[PDB]
């Protein structure tokens, strides 16, 4: 069903913010144009005012205060390298509307059918011209809304925009920002001079689609966590090894690669707590690192799932504060920053990505009315990239939200249930 | 030219050697039943009794003195595993001479000719029937000798091997052994109870050929070892870890692999050094770990030499006290270890093995007429499988002994001499 706009605003900071041009780190600058956008899914709850517009923009509006950068816009400095313009511009807000309802989107698989519930940007006019966030509030027959999200990478993380998201929620709430943004990335700088200690395999590029979510429950976690006893194995792997491990191997299953086949997964994955010392809580940046464990096909599939899950182990535990600050200085020696963004090649089979959003507060935006009933990725941007999301109800249960060639979902499916 | 065989004897200890059943560590279980056979080559001095059979027969005996469950035979305990009886039943000492010349045997390659220098074992009548060491000395119609030494596996690795034949040398010249041997394999028991820490992928068992020689001097090592400058890497590797790199992506690059196609390069590593606390000086065993880099065969060819010599020196760097002790635990793991030995199918296409003599007293072997003129692999089993050698002069060149496909042999070898 077609998406009406209603109304489009351009919303400034309530009062004059400061003037600032904002310093973006080496992993503020090896992201992507936009982050996955995000959706949310609300119920109405009777009240006359249900995500009232007004009390929306006002509250976007005071939280641009303390969150100013947010309102800024992309430009350059001497050196061609890229900053945030600290101007007030603001942040795009628009209300819509639609004739047909929530249900309507059944299990809210992140499909192009949930792109239409966040704005269309001209990122074709210039760095300087376009906002780094815009978001739209969706209208629903049945009394139903949802909130779409999109965020220009270099501005911050998930766990930053999210801090950002939340916050105007409280303050729609008539709270203030329960923990205020400390922002200065320079805390990020690589170090005089830089001397990488690993080769970072990471960042170096290589020289019909069907999208889904697939609901797991906390007992098919739990059995498929008991898995990491198979051939008298001694170790136990986390339930985010084992599953990350297992979502590997069904994809590696279900395209039916040859066994001598090299298969590379990337794993995103938050700094904030491996830095020593640890970065000031409310940290407002970018602060994702990657690690890339590599496989032979045969093995993942002719191997129980725990050999899967111990590469991910691994290639994680490798992810420590000596191999951190070896990345930013690896980045600092590299000439062209924008070269080593993973495209559209770098998630096509035989190789696959993964991103937990476990631990991210998706689920947190209460603007008065309740919380969402879902929270996910408003669309996927490439196939072989996979997501996965904490119970909207704290239930145990998880979600797996992936891409694919459609010949490959059947099987795919078939055997992520297999447990 | 045909070999013919001039006397046979089953030389004893020289005087009554104390029994014992020596116990067998997991380390010395996962080997095949025989080393890689080794060949020294001598050229005459003049001397009318170089290399006189009786001197050494006589100095054999001497040695297996200190060395003796070097007599010994292989026997299994009440459980089956399998311990060394030290009866003195002595080792196999044969006498041959050849119609053709040193020189018939050109650059040394370890061909099936050289296998003709070492004798041949009866493997097939149970394993107390026979020798551990058996000896060949050949005499050649120009005056020259081959020593060849065939070494049942389980006795011990080429360190503590050649830690015999050298002692044996001294002898012969009227010394006595300059290092006793220290002899209890209880010191690589597995810890109680048995508790791994990794997953030892080196232990889990995968679910018209050519052997070559190739001489690379001093000044090709130390050009080879200077790619690491090679777009602006600052990380320096050593000339093992380019020149084991390098080997490994000429034969990916020679084998003409796909882009997407995985490799596993098995590299044997002495475990002497890396524990804690390290070993007793003269221990008379087997200490041979072994790491495990995995590529894409693409990265290793379309990135620098120093890409593939960075995956080697990182699953060195990874072979330390802990790891060496989580894969004994491993091994006490596992229900059969002769089904954990690598075969022929191991080092087939696309997979490569590298062992390296180049710490290896290979060349200390006097007997009283000089230094050999060349050591090495008297005849290789499997293809994949390579080897670098010292120089017999300490002069910086090192060689590649290799053994592949013959299709693969020519670009092989352009490959390796593009510096």
């Amino acid at each position: 069903m077609k998406i009406e706009v209603k109304e489009s605003t351009m919303v400034r900071p309530a009062q004059e913010t400061p003037g600032r041009n904002l310093w973006n780190s080496n992993v503020d600058l090896v992201v992507p144009n936009f982050h996955t956008p995000s959706v949310y899914f609300y119920r109405p709850t009777g009240s006359s005012n249900f995500f009232d517009a007004k009390v929306l923009k006002d509250a976007l509006s005071r939280a641009l205060v303390p969150f100013y950068p947010m309102a800024g816009r992309l430009k350059r400095d001497e050196d061609g390298r890229i900053e945030i313009e600290c101007n007030g511009e603001g942040v795009l807000f628009v209300e819509a509307e639609s004739d047909g309802v929530v249900d309507d989107f059944g299990d809210f698989a992140p499909t192009l059918e949930l792109r239409r519930l966040i704005p269309a940007v001209d990122y074709s006019q210039g760095i300087s011209s376009y906002a780094l966030l815009v978001l739209q509030v969706t209208y629903f027959k049945c009394g139903g809304v949802s909130l779409g999200v999109g965020m220009r990478h270099h501005a911050a993380d998930g766990f930053s925009g999210l801090h950002f998201i939340n916050s105007w929620s409280d303050m729609a709430r008539g709270l203030d920002v329960t923990l205020p943004p400390f922002i200065d990335r320079t805390l990020l700088r690589a170090r005089d001079p830089p001397q990488p200690q690993f080769q970072h395999i990471e960042y170096q590029p290589p020289p019909e689609t069907a999208v889904s979510i697939f609901k797991l429950t906390r007992e098919q976690i739990s059995a498929l966590k008991a898995k990491s006893k198979e051939d008298g194995n001694t170790i136990s792997y986390s339930s985010y090894e084992m599953l990350a491990g297992h979502v590997w191997r069904c994809a590696c299953k279900a395209r039916g690669l040859e066994v001598d086949q090299g298969t590379k997964l990337y794993i995103a994955t938050d700094g904030r707590a491996r830095l020593r010392p640890s970065l000031p809580p409310g940290y407002f940046g970018n602060v994702i690192f990657t690690a890339t464990p590599i496989a032979i096909a045969g093995d993942l599939e002719f191997k129980p799932v725990w050999y899967a899950a111990s590469k991910i182990h691994d290639a994680l535990a490798r992810m420590d504060n000596d191999y951190l600050r070896s990345a930013l200085d690896y980045l600092e020696l590299q000439p062209d920053l924008k070269a080593l963004v993973r495209g559209a090649h770098t998630f096509k089979c035989p190789n696959l990505g993964i991103t937990s959003w476990v631990r991210l507060p998706i689920h947190d935006a209460d603007f008065g009315w309740g919380r969402p009933i879902f929270m996910g990725p408003g669309g996927i941007a490439y196939e072989g990239l996979s997501f996965i999301l904490p119970s909207p109800t704290n239930d145990g249960s998880m979600s797996v939200a992936i891409s694919l060639q459609g010949e490959h979902m059947k099987l795919f499916q078939s055997f992520l249930y297999d447990i």
